[PDB]
């Protein structure tokens, strides 16, 4: 069962009491491109699954239980301290998104937190490759019906090679062990749910633009306004996702804009959307959301925009929430 008495295990973190709500940065980050990487040592999903056995979470806070439904949560910050790949931002972003869950009442009966920084309250262990992978295949490897499943990655994205380029993030310990290829992810994090499971995984890439291979995308661009009514589109032939896998990434501006021949940062933007959504406490749909979230992107200086994407179309009229299987849009094949 969930803790519900914080006499029960002893006293959990109050990150919000640690200033990780409030007090800390919330400004766009700068984001230096990593460059072209070496190939990667691809996954063997068994021996992920296999490495994942015994793996556990701890519940980090006391909430209130959602009847028939358990929640299981895996969130990794990289700042790759001391190299040239330091990122200042990522395990910020790990913060926010840590004391929003909080603030906003998330009930997590496990969380995994691999982070790079230290004294970091909760710190599960170091998000090297080999750290990702079997924790990755930890988050799924239990669901099911009505289990509702969270992931958060803030860090490098860039490019390997094959033995064309893949898209791929980069572990705390790339330099050694290589990328994790998008293709990998997907196979990982989405394609060995169930049906009526749900997840939410939030990329926070300065340099990316992926969609993790999804079905379905929607980006909240300059053009769009509340008076609109906005759909998801299909951007992939065939669908190999289960699960309802709703994602929250940045891109690009879809609008062209009206410059012919200002100061930004890359870093940030997708935990930034993510933890304004669920700061807004008054129950909108993900379209109307996702309109004031550009807002709140475009008033910050970030670079990037909106992106939700999915394995299904979801109708943006829906309520966004974490815990809900998807209202599927009948108009969107
Ligand atoms: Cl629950
Ligand atoms: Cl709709
Ligand atoms: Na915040
Ligand atoms: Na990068
Ligand atoms: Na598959
Ligand atoms: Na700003």
């Amino acid at each position: 069962s969930l803790i519900t008495q914080l006499c029960d295990a002893g006293q959990l973190a109050d990150y919000v009491g640690l200033g990780w709500l409030n007090a800390v940065s919330s400004q766009p980050y700068l984001v230096q491109a990593l460059g072209l990487q070496p190939p990667p040592r691809r996954v063997d999903v068994d021996a992920a699954f296999r490495d994942a056995k015994g793996l556990h979470g701890h519940q980090p806070w006391v909430a209130t239980p959602l009847p028939g439904q358990t929640v299981r949560a895996l969130f990794i910050g990289i700042n790759y301290y001391g190299t040239s790949a330091a990122l200042s931002g990522c395990c910020n972003d790990v913060k926010q998104m840590l004391a929003t869950l909080q603030k906003r009442g998330l009930p997590i009966n496990e969380a995994v937190i691999l982070v790079d920084e230290d004294n970091f309250p909760g710190r599960t262990d170091q998000p090297t490759r080999d750290n990702i992978v079997r924790y990755m295949a930890w988050l799924v490897k239990d669901a099911k019906p009505g289990d509702v499943l969270f992931f958060h990655y803030s860090g490098h994205g860039t490019q390997c090679k094959s033995r064309k380029y893949d898209q791929c993030i980069a572990p705390v310990d790339f330099q050694k062990s290589g990328c994790i290829v998008d293709d990998d992810i997907h196979k990982l994090l989405f394609s060995r749910l169930p049906e009526k499971v749900r997840l939410t995984a939030v990329f926070d890439c300065g340099h990316s633009g992926s969609i993790m291979d999804l079905p379905f995308t929607y980006v909240c661009s300059g053009g769009e306004q509340a008076s609109g009514t906005p759909h998801m589109k299909r951007i992939r032939e065939g669908n190999d996702v289960l699960g309802d896998v709703m994602m929250i990434s940045g891109c690009a501006d879809e609008q062209t804009s009206a410059d012919v021949k200002g100061s930004t940062g890359a870093g940030g933007a997708a935990t930034q959307c993510i933890t304004c959504m669920l700061m807004n406490n008054q129950s909108l749909s993900y379209g109307k959301l996702l309109i004031e979230t550009r807002d709140m992107l475009k008033r910050k200086r970030f670079k990037q925009v909106p992106q939700l994407s999915a394995s299904k179309a979801i109708d943006l009229d829906q309520t966004f929430s974490l815990t809900e299987m998807f209202s599927v849009d009948r108009s969107i094949q």
